[PDB]
């Protein structure tokens, strides 16, 4: 057994830039990376972790997962 069978985090690859807007929220560029841990809300976004070690909310809509 490993970590990639394990489904509470998920790595996941920005595919344009985005910038927090609260202190729940989290910012990246095109290309970088980040960590999924919960699932698309009805509104499309997700709760994830930073390259930078943060943890807050981001628009599911502007990432896809990294295999």
């Amino acid at each position: 057994g490993s970590r990639r069978a394990s489904v509470g985090s998920v790595r996941v690859r920005a595919l344009y830039d985005y910038e927090g807007q609260e202190q729940d929220e989290l910012s990246f560029k095109a290309g970088d990376e980040l960590t999924k841990m919960e699932n698309e809300d009805e509104q499309g976004w997700c709760k994830g972790r930073l390259d930078n070690g943060q943890v807050g909310l981001y628009p599911a809509n502007y990432v896809e997962p990294i295999q």
